[PDB]
Parts: structure tokens; C-alpha cells; sequence
């Protein structure tokens, strides 16, 4: 037995919130990679972000008794305890996107955050010529987006010193964010940049830089269309994509290469599928 698989090994692609187009993207790779070994891909997951109904639905998954199970889970430590009774019946898991770690999962397959804020830096500071604050609207106590602000500050002590960071929190609500992103305007006169880090600043990050009236450069993260329409009209500079295709394609390659076993050894830990920056030249190739 090879890579050439068979349609009758299941290997499901259990998401939360199943229905929106992020997921598109990712399992258009879990359905690119069962493009060439050759076996079942089949995409499910909870309509809602319930934890509740996410244990319920990937405990139905098990109960279809899958080879493999590519699971992004609604929280850290929620899916701990329904993931390893899956282990201990044979089944091989990975996790893409959203991973529990303190489970006994075989690989993550996501983004690196630390790393996806020093991408970030390399396409925002030389957009404000390396010199100016640069303000950075995210969220407090989010470990994701303070992974991005750490690379994004830490890239721009090396190589930008001029640059000068104002931490701005959004609070994970668009009202608060815009009103904090306008203080932080008025109170620093030197600003020239505003890196979006989550979903909540890439909606009251341009908001309140439009109702400033300030020509600045903006920098969102994620592809929704909201963001995306931003881009092509010019209102943003461009936004951070997470490589939700390499999730899916490489999330695969993993799970069947375990539920088999043609490695000697245990699958690599953590992939870290990248970013890409889109602007006006690629955001076509992101468009749902």
C-alpha cells in the first residue's frame, strides 16, 4: 500500500460556523489533496459556534469511524477530551486553523501569528517610508493577535527604529474599537499606518480612519468581502490571508500518511502554512 488510496477511507474536515466562505478555501485543499492519493474528503461541521453542538458533531464523525479527522476546534481546551477518545479507537486526528494542544493530536496545521505579524511589518513599513507610528488595533488577551503585535513590534525594532508603535485595543466589538482607534488619532499627531490584526479592527479600523479624514496606509487581516472590496477600490492598502488552502492540502497528506503508516517515525508537529498579502494584483484569486 502506497499513496494510492481508496474512496472508501473517510477522512472528514470538521469545522465550526460550516457555512461561511473561510472554510471554502481550506477544504478546497482537503479536496485538492484527496485529488491525487485518491480517497474520501467529505466537509461537515457545526452550522453555529456552539461547543456544545461541536462535541456532538465530530462524536457522530467518530461515530462513522473515520481513518482520519482534520478538526479545527472552537476552542482550546473544549474538544481536550472528545479528540483523545477518538485516538484510543484508531483513529489518526490532526488539527488546521484553530488547534487544542493540550490534546494528544498529531500535528497542527495554521498559521504561524508570530510570523504572520512579521510579514505584516515587511509590507506596512516600507508603505510609511520606516519612519512614523505605525497604530496597531487588536484584541487585548487574544493569544493570536498578541502573537501578531509581538512579531510586527519585534520586526520593526531590528529593522525599522524610527518606527514607533500606539497599542490600540478593540475589545472584540466593532462600537468600542472605532471609538479607541479615533482617541488614539487625536492624541498622536505622527501616525501614518494602522495594522488591523483581527476581524473586529478590520471593520472599525478603516471606519475610523475615513472619519479622521487622514490619509493613512491600513493593513486588515483575513479575506472577507468587506475587506476585499476595501482593496480593489483603494480605501486599504491590502490585507493578510491565512494559507487556508495549504491547511487543507497538507492537513491530508499528514492524516493518511499516519493512517497507514508510511513514516517510521511520528508526523512533524506544527506546519506553519504562511500568509500571503493581497492587494490590488492578487485579490481577484480571493474573491468567494
Amino acid at each position: 500500500k502506497g499513496y494510492v488510496g481508496d474512496p472508501s477511507d473517510e477522512y472528514y474536515m470538521v469545522t465550526f460556523l460550516s457555512g461561511i466562505d473561510y472554510w471554502k478555501y481550506c477544504f478546497e485543499g482537503f479536496e485538492d489533496a484527496a485529488k491525487a492519493i485518491g480517497v474520501t474528503a467529505k466537509y461537515t461541521g457545526q452550522t453555529d459556534t456552539d461547543v456544545s453542538g461541536q462535541v456532538a458533531v465530530l462524536e457522530q464523525v467518530i461515530a462513522q469511524k473515520p481513518k482520519g479527522i482534520a478538526v479545527t476546534a472552537v476552542n482550546s481546551t473544549a474538544l481536550a477530551d472528545t479528540i483523545n477518545s477518538a485516538i484510543e479507537q484508531g483513529i489518526s486526528v490532526v488539527c488546521f486553523d484553530s488547534d487544542s494542544p493540550t490534546s494528544n493530536r498529531s500535528a497542527y496545521l495554521g498559521t504561524g501569528n508570530y510570523a504572520a505579524g512579521q510579514k505584516a511589518a515587511e509590507f506596512l513599513v516600507p508603505l510609511v517610508n520606516y519612519k512614523g507610528k505605525i497604530a496597531v488595533l487588536y484584541t487585548v488577551g487574544a493569544e493570536n493577535s498578541e502573537s501578531r503585535v509581538q512579531g510586527f513590534e519585534d520586526w520593526c525594532k531590528q529593522n525599522a527604529p524610527e518606527v514607533s508603535l500606539v497599542k490600540v485595543n478593540d475589545a472584540g466589538d466593532t462600537t468600542v474599537a472605532a471609538d479607541n482607534l479615533a482617541a488614539a488619532l487625536q492624541a498622536n499627531d505622527d501616525i501614518v499606518g494602522v495594522f488591523c490584526v483581527d476581524g473586529v479592527a478590520g471593520t472599525a479600523g478603516p471606519t475610523a480612519v475615513a472619519e479622521s479624514k487622514k490619509d493613512l496606509r491600513v493593513l486588515a487581516f483575513d479575506v472577507d468581502v468587506t475587506v476585499l472590496d476595501k482593496v480593489k477600490s483603494g480605501e486599504i492598502d491590502g490585507t493578510v490571508a491565512q494559507g487556508m488552502y495549504n491547511m487543507g492540502y497538507w492537513s491530508l497528506m499528514m492524516l493518511y500518511t499516519e493512517a497507514n503508516g508510511l513514516s517510521s517515525k511520528a508526523l512533524p508537529g506544527n506546519l506553519d502554512t504562511g500568509v500571503v498579502i493581497v492587494t490590488k494584483d492578487n485579490v481577484d484569486e480571493y474573491y468567494p
